[PDB]
């Protein structure tokens, strides 16, 4: 099987804006998670071809990753903060749906998810 195309990271038709919450999602939330020692499985789309996972995109029909989220924030793809928060929660849920619960990557995702949730608790006023 081929990999599906990656998620869209830009759309000219979409209006753009710079909100204090969108700045925080990029320069605090993503900045913190990106540099974490456990980021690297989540920094790009799951390459099912390279990793030989013929069932990944039979199970995961809403793929998401931090490389996509990064590009979306850089390209003002997101109007509301909750759109971006929705993409992070999708990335975590996909990892928990596909991988056996005793797997190393499940602990890695939970660590990044704990940090994500602490940084979201500190999001600034709209
Ligand atoms: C022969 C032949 C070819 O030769 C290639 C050589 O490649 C190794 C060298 N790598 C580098 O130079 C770059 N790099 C970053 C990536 O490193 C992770 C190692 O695997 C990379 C590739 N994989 C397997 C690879 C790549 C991407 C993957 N994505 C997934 C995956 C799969 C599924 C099913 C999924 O749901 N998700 C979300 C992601 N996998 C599968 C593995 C994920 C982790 O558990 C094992 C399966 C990936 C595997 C690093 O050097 C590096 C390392 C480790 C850390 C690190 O974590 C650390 C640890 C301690 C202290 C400090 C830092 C940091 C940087």
């Amino acid at each position: 099987s081929m990999n599906p195309p990656p998620p869209e990271t830009s759309n000219p038709n979409k209006p753009k804006r710079q909100t204090n919450q969108l700045q925080y999602l990029l320069r605090v939330v993503l900045k913190t998670l990106w540099k974490h020692q456990f980021a690297w499985p989540f920094q790009q789309p799951v390459d099912a071809v390279k990793l030989n996972l013929p069932d990944y995109y039979k199970i995961i029909k809403t793929p998401m990753d931090m490389g996509t989220i990064k590009k979306r924030l850089e390209n003002n793809y997101y109007w509301n903060a909750q759109e971006c928060i929705q993409d992070f929660n999708t990335m975590f849920t996909n990892c928990y749906i596909y991988n056996k619960p005793g797997d190393d990557i499940v602990l890695m995702a939970e660590a990044l998810e704990k940090l994500f949730l602490q940084k979201i608790n500190e999001l600034p006023t709209e």
